[PDB]
């Protein structure tokens, strides 16, 4: 199950990862552990707020945040990439709260 969810969420301007997403990594971290041949792809998001070069930055420490902690986990630094899209790809668009909650997140995308 802990694998079955391939994004980790943020909380506003915050790259700190929740008890909830760091159950979830460790899953994947173990898994890449013992599939030395997988590799995963860490994509950085934020909600539209602010300008495109701050969310940028926000996407990219937020890619790191979960990169560090599966490379942490043991996880080879080979098999991670990390980068940020900014505010440029949410999956929910509208101007609200809730549609930015799922917007400020990382997806972790297995190649
Ligand atoms: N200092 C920025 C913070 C934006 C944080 C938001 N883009 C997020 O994705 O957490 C501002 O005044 O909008």
């Amino acid at each position: 199950m802990a694998l079955a969810k391939r994004v980790v969420h943020f909380d506003y301007d915050s790259s700190d990862l929740s008890t909830e997403d760091y159950q979830t990594l460790q899953a994947h971290a173990q898994f890449l552990m013992a599939n030395a041949n997988s590799k995963v792809a860490l994509t950085g998001h934020t909600d539209e707020r602010g300008t495109r070069e701050y969310n940028m930055a926000l996407g990219e420490r937020r890619a790191k945040a979960v990169q560090n902690y599966l490379i942490t986990s043991g996880v080879n630094p080979q098999q991670l990439e990390a980068v940020s899209y900014g505010k440029e790809a949410p999956v929910n668009p509208g101007h609200d709260e809730s549609a930015w909650k799922e917007n400020r997140r990382v997806e972790i995308n297995y190649e």
